[PDB]
């Protein structure tokens, strides 16, 4: 079987991508953004704290007949940027884009941060690492993925992200009509949980390419992309006024500049991101000072291909016995 869901940015900023899920029998949809960096499928529900809710749906696993609680299970995560939520567990029917996993474990939210009850058009989150990640205890759980993965035509999900734009998450089939030329493809390595892979170097506008090995991860649920200090500091180098802001925590620069694009390798083969997709506009409302797609990695410790890298490829994520990650233009 296959499954073919379509993602949306939640803003005018694709700050981040919101793709329909049906939970329950009968079907509860609620939009949650697909996360290849975390493996935990969680949600809003009627057990969080009511304050702590603003506007999203809710799972409410009293009306589904295929909802059961994990008797003892409970979760907490914490994610990179500070943000964190945490309650009990139920095993429950999901599909996505037609592709249904029964026994799914859905980890119902009693208590979310500040940073997920101010994003009301965010109902949850859909983890697409590798299960070693996922929080759930003293059973750890399976990733929506790992539980298709038997009834996958082929076991891979493709993103294709689109810059202010809908795009699609397909699974269990590749599409040669979103891409333009060959996929290249890339080993990872899964010791950390993550869909790690090593870049083969870079360059800045029209400028020659650095062939330099970045470790990092691909993330579909992180906004930026955070790479080593060196790359950043070069990247900024080439705009006039750009600087590293403390009162803003990043790069900004004029937002009457122009940004050069940003190439990354991949094996061979190159993706080039254009420099609009390295805007992230005013700071404020009615600022002159734009922030930038492209931050250093220096503070948080690995670097970062979010939404920025990967909305200019089409991406194949190959969960093969060996996994690899696969590229192309499109
Ligand atoms: N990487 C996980 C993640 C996803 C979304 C959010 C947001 F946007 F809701 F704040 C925070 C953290």
């Amino acid at each position: 079987s296959t499954g073919s869901a379509t993602t949306t940015p939640i803003d005018s900023l694709d700050d981040a991508y919101i793709t329909p899920v049906q939970i329950g029998t009968p079907a509860q949809t609620l939009n949650l953004d697909f996360d290849t960096g975390s493996s935990d499928l969680w949600v809003f529900s009627s057990e969080t704290t009511a304050s702590e809710v603003d506007g999203q749906t809710i799972y409410t696993p009293s009306k589904s007949t295929t909802a059961k609680l994990l008797s003892g299970a409970t979760w907490s995560i914490s994610y990179g940027d500070g943000s964190s939520s945490s309650g009990d567990v139920y095993t429950d029917t999901v599909s996505v884009g037609g592709l249904t996993v029964t026994g799914q474990a859905v980890e119902s939210a009693k208590k979310v941060s500040s940073s997920f009850t101010e994003d009301s058009t965010i109902d949850g989150l859909l983890g697409l690492a590798f299960s070693t990640l996922n929080t759930v205890s003293p059973t750890q759980q399976k990733t929506f993925f790992d539980n298709a993965k038997a009834s996958l035509d082929s076991p891979v999900f493709t993103a294709d992200l689109g810059y202010h734009a809908p795009g699609t998450y397909n699974f269990g089939f590749i599409d040669t009509t979103a891409y333009t030329g060959s996929i290249t493809y890339t080993a990872v390595s899964t010791k950390q949980g993550f869909w790690e892979w090593t870049s083969t170097g870079y360059a800045v506008g029209s400028g020659t390419f650095k062939s330099t090995s970045i470790d990092g991860i691909a993330d579909t649920g992180t906004t930026l992309l955070y790479l080593p200090a060196t790359v950043v500091s070069a990247y900024w180098a080439q705009v006039s006024g750009a600087k590293s802001s403390s009162s803003v925590g990043g790069y900004v620069f004029p937002c009457s500049a122009t940004l050069p694009s940003f190439t990354f390798g991949v094996g061979s083969a190159r993706i080039v991101i254009p420099g609009d997709y390295i805007d992230f506009g005013p700071i404020s409302t009615g600022s002159s000072s734009c922030f930038g797609g492209i931050q250093s990695s220096a503070g948080i410790g690995i670097n970062i291909f979010g939404d920025v890298a990967l909305k200019a490829a089409f991406v194949v994520f190959n969960g093969a016995t060996t996994p690899t990650l696969g590229f192309a233009s499109k």
